[PDB]
RNA sequence: CUAGACGUC
RNA sequence: GACGUCUAG
RNA sequence: CUAGACGUCUAG
RNA sequence: CUAGACGUCUAG
């Protein structure tokens, strides 16, 4: 399976869209390409499902029980405002603590060129 | 001269926990003690020292001119989960080559009882 | 000035190896590193050394007087075994209290798949 | 295939009783046990009776073409006195050189507790 | 871990 | 500054 | 020269 | 165990 495919695969099930999990879904797609490990978080999402989880439930399951999400920061992304944020985010950013955690809710953060950071926080 | 000796040693000089390099002491000492090397391979580790080496370095030195690991494949590890893999280890995990070797940076492989292997690399 | 030059200038000034002095240095550098007060921290160790303090006393001294190191808590480290722990560190680990600070001695907490928990204390 | 099965299929091929070459079976099947190549071991067994190679001369192909065995030192075995050694083993005895090669026909080292030490070459 | 060469915003 | 590949210790 | 041997060394 | 190379000795 391509990060392509799951991430458009996760989407169908989610509600909305540019929502802190969309990008939650970009980020665990994006490393789970990086590890192959697509593979796992496919049958962990299909598993929540079938178990009658939400997919927010299922996405929040795979950064709990996928040990690549143990061990990895929050992704780094930057960006040039914070209105290139999707809008379904913004009430979601908040200061970056010392360690953010994956599985603590952290999906990324937003590191803007003029030196300012705001983590997205589940 | 011991297996144990050996590795606590090597432990000692090496930074962070569960990294590749100390996978790497566990490999290295348990051919060493599996042939009776053990003796050659701490004589090369100091004198790698000597030579103003890293303790990453002198452990790839190890490998490099003790012409043992030349001759035996990266050892398989059986494990249950990915998981069982310490944390600092996690971002060396990558598909093997055909024939990867020791003296270039293969420490071991990691066989997942759901099919999957991957190498550890250096 | 990069965390890995920081932590060579600190390492070239520490005696012996794997003693908690090392594994603070480890900490100094991953926090400082986290949040660019890598700068700060350089200017404070160097400042000290002019004076005429000692870089053990330097290294304290950043604990004190770089405010991040009163933010933020003694990292969690996850390991297998106490064994793992250099031997240097070894008669320096005890018991936990509830707000273990870094400015009070408290250099890492090393958290053990036994549940356990032992801290490393200057 | 186990080390056992292996040292018989190799015994029943073998004339007498306690020969240089017997010996040899041992030092073949521990160390090939050791670092688990007794099937590749065994594929050239078979391989060198497909040439018509006499057993005896098998083995000894064993030692030439597999790599580990120009790289592990001929084991020292303990023993009392000289007369514990089997006696088609004695004609085989001579002084060993600093480094002596298993793959240059030196089985094993004989080493008596006063210090004293022979080696067997076949 | 580190060095060199090359590629990418 | 962040990544990638190859090579070497 | 031929044939039996013993040593040394090389090779499988 | 086997084959080469080189010496040596013994015999015819």
């Amino acid at each position: 399976i391509s990060a392509k495919d799951l991430k458009e695969i996760m989407y169908d099930h989610l509600p909305g869209f540019g929502t802190a999990f969309h990008q939650l879904v970009q980020v665990i797609c994006k490393i789970g390409k990086d590890n192959n490990l697509l593979d796992t978080i496919h049958a962990e999402f299909q598993a929540s499902l079938a178990d009658g989880d939400s997919p927010q439930c299922a996405l929040i399951q795979i950064t709990k029980r996928v040990p690549i999400f143990q061990d990895v920061p929050p992704p780094i992304i930057h960006i040039r405002s914070r209105g290139d944020i999707p809008r379904a985010c913004q009430k979601s950013l908040r200061p970056a603590p010392p360690s953010p955690k994956i599985d603590r809710g952290w999906v990324c953060l937003f590191k803007m060129q003029d030196g300012k950071t705001l983590g997205l926080k589940i």
